[PDB]
């Protein structure tokens, strides 16, 4: 059964999850996209949505979109745009998703990552 | 050694991958963005791109990036949008990853999604 919107006493939902047209809470296309009736602005940020910053640490396009595509922490970028930098090099920074920082200071999942200069998170099975 | 670029001969990266300045082979910002030395378009698509379609039936957004999130799919979308949808209004289409088929249409792994009215790959998961 709905959780929230009009068949749910208007409520909201937890976190600033987006409410989708049918009543559910999330943060994909079903839920902040057409349809949907509040919170809708979870994947939004930048100048045009009140300087918001992205959950998750995420970089904000220039369109006002969170992500961690090129196309949302390269040219353009509005804010946290370094989700991929990490390392000594880059105040220390951690990265997201207990990701490998490698030698090089970029985030990353693959071995390359994890083997040899890693600098933190380096646990990955093998 | 490195496996593609300058220091590789030239060799670029298998199925399209960008080559990274350090010469390796990846699909994320590290390899595609700044430094990338080619095949660094591998996740544009769209009109300005020759009107390629994305890999992995990814959602083409207006902006021509390649995805699934939030932005790709709705409106704008280029091509290959639905990504999310399933079921009988869909001719039956079963969703990727195994995800199930909700009453409304929509592919998610959510309770809402693979419980009552689940139309397909209701099999929640353990």
């Amino acid at each position: 059964a709905p959780v929230c919107g009009v068949r749910a006493s208007g409520r909201v939902c937890p976190d600033g999850y987006c409410c989708s047209q049918w009543g559910y809470c999330g943060t994909t296309e079903e839920y902040c996209g057409k349809g949907c009736q509040s919170q809708c602005d979870y994947n939004r940020c930048g100048k045009e949505f009140g300087g918001k910053e992205c959950h998750d640490e995420l970089c904000c396009s220039q369109y006002g979109w969170c992500g961690n595509s090129d196309g949302h922490c390269g040219e353009g970028c509005q804010s946290q745009c370094s989700y991929w930098r990490c390392g000594k090099d880059f105040g220390g920074r951690l990265c997201t998703e207990d990701m490998c920082c490698s030698q090089y200071g970029w985030c990353g999942l693959t071995d390359d990552h994890c083997e040899d200069g890693c600098q933190s998170q380096c646990d990955l099975p093998t």
